[PDB]
């Protein structure tokens, strides 16, 4: 599915992520504009053998499992296919596990690189919370 950015913000908050560990929902809906283009099938390989998964990019090597990423600690406990469901509820799950392992967003390199600093609440201006 690719989401509106209003409607991805409205999905988000539903599932509690505005100000999740004090990230204001603008930052969510930033990273998964440029993570994926808001698109819950995007995939995409690294040069370490992993791959990244649906709309927030989360990586085979360390959260989920995807069967070719030798060595994965799947810390999510769940297949990489069920990140790229329409249905954002896994994504969140694993993402709010993802953002409290100590370096925050910072996780995130698109949300590093295009998010961070930038006036973030332009994101979801317009939107009917
Ligand atoms: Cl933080
Ligand atoms: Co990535």
């Amino acid at each position: 599915k690719v989401f509106g950015r209003c409607e991805l913000a409205a999905a988000m908050k539903r599932h509690g992520l505005d100000n999740y560990r004090g990230y204001s929902l603008g930052n969510w809906v930033c990273a998964a504009k440029f993570e994926s283009n808001f698109n819950t099938q995007a995939t995409n390989r690294n040069t370490d053998g992993s791959t990244d998964y649906g709309i927030l990019q989360i990586n085979s090597r360390w959260w989920c499992n995807d069967g070719r990423t030798p060595g994965s600690r799947n810390l999510c406990n769940i297949p990489c296919s069920a990140l790229l469901s329409s249905d954002i509820t896994a994504s969140v799950n694993c993402a709010k596990k993802i953002v409290s392992d100590g370096n925050g967003m910072n996780a995130w390199v698109a949300w590093r690189n295009r998010c961070k600093g930038t006036d973030v609440q332009a994101w979801i201006r317009g939107c009917r919370l």
